[PDB]
């Protein structure tokens, strides 16, 4: 009996096709992804195969104006539009609360959302109960696929869940969930969750029962062949886990953004077990058209957004600073601003152990691309932040050593002078620079805010020390030359997009006023 | 013919009788003021006098929970239970901007409310026709008397009032419609405003036609003989200006808080000239009982002020170091989120050529009284705020050259380390201190935020400019031995309440998390 799992995840919000690198569209031949062409594949190959699963590893929220309008509506009804069997929960449908996953999704959606190890407690586990599950099991031809979803543990620092969620290891909750199954006589099972790569293989390997694992989480490419676009992947496609009882379970990603359309076929026999399985994702580029009912829908859809984007937001009375002659040399107050933004919608209900988990940001000048002039009545827009922030990345999470984040203010300086990208703003951190030292050895000083303690000060960096810090997903991979950042970092979560940070914290501000106030001096 | 005016002027919202001082009352024995028993003072008057005008000078918004909670409600209210005869607007009546002023006060008060000098344009001139006057003319007994209004020119600088009104010369705008009444054989005329006792004085002088000046702003004290308090008299009662014109012009104004109620005789010849005029506030001390109804009134009006204070306000997420043991000795974050929210209050409609004019604010930390625990889920209370700041003060603005400042500076530290309350918190200022030099030479850098500049940075204090700096009235007087503030200011307005100021802030912010970043440092 063959199945075809199509699979998609960390689409955050890429209703519309985009750009090679998955931000906005500019050459239309060259562009891809967009919920449209994955419309036509999908439909394509449901025309051919029988047993069809279209299946989504969560995080569909998040990342564009889109979300910032639609709040998640638009997910309904795309993904509705789409005809998805099955959704398991992702952290980013905690961004707008459990209030803001409910009723804009869960209510929605014509298809189950699943999650076997987020529990409620209190009056919410009433009010949510059977909104999602923690399996459902499907009919699919003549025969039931059981399907297991699970979320990531660390959704609470990464997300907005509130309080009366506990987020449970996936391992421990999984386990019941498969195992009743199996005495229900369902003998096919996927686990379709959102916890990254390296939790999909523990999975794979330890829970006693799963088939075949679909991810999401840590945008991860795999691929058996030679990769058709640039990304560049991790492993084959699908990974094989070999498990704690001998059997060979596949797990699949599918990269991030809608720009593929995983695609795995499974041979099971009639006990259920995988006799083989074999697939790739499918690069949704320019040869794949884009269904007209879907793209005619996508553009009255995108009326509202472009309506909302030249609504006042809030109101500066100051000048913010993003030249390149100030952001690039100097601490400018654009990039305080944005900083101060990142650290505002990183606050995450904390332990009595820390403030707030993360206190840190840095920024490459060469990301900030305008400044916003006051004199327009101070109104500030989303269309002049995207002037600023145009490239359409977000702003990520990384657990760096204090070593790495000293390397990283060396690199931030070591060719001063040549309005180069690579200077940092920053928020949480006090640095001092002597530029007549050798390149490697200009940082003189460098402080930092704590996080656990209960009145925030600052205190000298420690080498040995983990620090959190906020950074655009730019320097999380490595760009502007930061290698040590990439190769070094001990943990790396995608945040939020990086214009609707900024907007969410004008909006909540209502009149900004950001200084140059001594982050970094020099000697 | 006689004429006995009743003046009040500053009140500032003490609708309750107060301590001596004018903070919540302690000992009712030693109690004063408070509507119920200027109520009964002024119906005893009225009992036995003729021709009596029982008149405000202004700024009885803003100063206490009343004013938070009721928003002007409670002003038309008890002006009205007091049977006011005219009021002239106040600065604070601006406070909650034009319709916060329309909506409590003028559509509600059963008296006309003037101010000649304020000129409407937009559509807000339609919305506001008539609901304030230039002047008024009231039967008084079997005469006429033209009661003419003003307010502080200074009140974009000082309140709210949005940009559709226009603030005129006092002196210039008066003139006309004093001739005016003039026309209408209206020969008795009093000025009624509110710009201090200096304008007051030149109205007398050079508006010709006005008899008397019936004034407020600068909390004037003045006294013909021994005063019964504490306050210390500027002037006789009244004070007699020679006008251009060689007339004896009598110039009142009673205080604030509503501790004395200004009582002034003035003795009018047929044709409307002043023969003479005596009189003196009286002391609404405890020899004067509060009337039973307006205190029973009162009493059902408090109940809705007891709910408030114990609603939470916004939240915390770092504990609120209030201790003594770091607000006198180092940077505190209690004492930055005061000042934080000092400047944030000090937010006015600026030209192009200032971001804001204010960005300064000094704040002792003997004026910080507890701290604020985070631990109960973060909650922030009225009631907690009232007891970091427990003295029923203001946050005033006040000029100060530099050299002003840096002896300030040097007072806060000439003998550290004994937990006196004048070491200063601050804001829009880094000082660095060197505790090894000698008392009056251990500031050693003090650098402060520009305000004309599109973009705020720090830059050296200049011994010879003038900077504006917000501060607690307590210091503006010269409390805590600075001397050197109350003899050396060019300019003193009163601000608004401590607390209201803080809980504005917080409610604004919603969460909030002060750091210790630096503002103060020791070499
Ligand atoms: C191969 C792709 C590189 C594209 S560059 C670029 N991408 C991004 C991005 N995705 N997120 C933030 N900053 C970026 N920048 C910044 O842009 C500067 C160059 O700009 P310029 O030519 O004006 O000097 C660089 O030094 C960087 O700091
Ligand atoms: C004659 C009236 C003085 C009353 S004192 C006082 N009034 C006020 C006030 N009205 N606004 C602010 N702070 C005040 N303080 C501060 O209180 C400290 C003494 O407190 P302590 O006895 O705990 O050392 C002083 O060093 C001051 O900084
Ligand atoms: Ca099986
Ligand atoms: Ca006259
Ligand atoms: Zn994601
Ligand atoms: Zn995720
Ligand atoms: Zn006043
Ligand atoms: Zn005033």
């Amino acid at each position: 009996w063959e199945l075809t799992i199509l699979h998609t995840n960390d689409v955050h919000s890429r209703l519309e096709q985009t750009s090679e690198d998955s931000s906005k569209c500019v050459d239309a031949s060259r562009c891809m992804g967009g919920v449209a062409r994955l419309f036509t594949k999908v439909q394509q190959i449901r025309r051919a195969e029988p047993n069809v699963l279209l299946l989504d590893a969560g995080d569909q929220y998040q990342g564009t104006i889109w979300f910032t309008v639609y709040k998640g509506a638009e997910v309904a009804h795309f993904m509705n539009a789409l005809r998805y069997d099955a959704m398991a929960l992702g952290n980013h449908e905690f961004d707008n609360g459990v209030e803001g996953l409910i009723e804009p999704l869960l209510k929605e959606a014509k298809f189950p959302i699943l999650s076997a190890n987020i529990k409620a407690k209190g009056p919410l586990a009433s009010q949510i109960s059977g909104l999602y599950l923690p399996y459902k099991v499907l009919p699919v031809g003549d025969e039931v696929v059981g399907i297991v979803g699970y979320t990531s543990k660390e959704t609470p620092f990464l997300s907005n869940p509130g309080t009366n969620l506990v987020f449970e290891d996936e391992i421990t909750a999984l386990q019941p969930e498969v195992d009743k199954l199996k005495t229900l006589n369902v003998n096919k099972i996927i686990a379709l969750g959102h916890s990254g790569f390296e939790m999909d293989k523990l999975i794979a390997q330890k829970v006693r029962g799963v088939d075949v694992v679909v991810g999401g989480h840590s945008n991860t490419f795999l691929y058996t062949g030679n990769p058709p676009s640039k990304e560049v992947p991790a492993g084959k496609y699908p990974f094989i886990v070999t498990s704690d009882d001998g059997r060979k379970v596949p797990v699949v990603q599918a990269y991030a953004f809608g720009k593929y359309l995983g695609y795995l076929k499974i041979e099971f026999d009639e006990r259920g077990n995988v006799i083989s399985s074999h697939g790739n994702p499918i690069l949704l580029d320019s040869s794949i058209p884009e269904d007209p009912s879907i793209k005619a829908d996508i553009n009255k859809w995108r009326i509202k957004l472009d309506d909302y984007s030249t609504q006042e937001l809030g109101k500066t009375i100051v000048y913010l600073d993003g030249s390149s002659q100030s952001c690039r040399f100097r601490e400018c107050n654009m990039g305080n601003l944005i900083c101060d933004a990142m650290i505002n919608n990183n606050l995450r209900h904390t332990d009595e152990m820390f403030w707030n988990h993360v206190s840190m940001c840095i920024l490459n000048g060469g990301g900030i691309r305008s400044p916003i002039d006051e004199r327009n009545d101070g109104t500030i827009t989303w269309e002049n932040l995207a002037a600023v922030l145009p490239f359409g990345g977000t702003f990520d999470l990384v657990q760096l050593k204090g070593s790495t984040l000293k390397k990283a203010f060396e690199h931030s300086v070591h060719r001063y002078g040549q309005s180069t990208g690579e200077f940092l703003q920053v928020g949480g951190i006090h640095v001092v620079y002597d530029l007549s030292r050798k390149p490697g050895d200009r940082v003189v000083k460098l402080d930092v805010l704590c996080t656990s303690c209960r009145v925030p000060s600052y205190d000298p960096l420690k080498m040995d020390e983990v620090y959190k810090v906020i950074l655009p997903n730019f320097l999380a991979n490595g760009g502007d030359g930061f290698q040590m950042i990439k190769d070094e970092l001990l943990r790396h979560d995608s945040g939020d997009q990086d214009i609707n940070v900024v907007s969410t914290y004008i909006s909540k501000m209502k009149v900004i006023y950001p200084a140059v106030e001594g982050r970094i001096k020099f000697s």
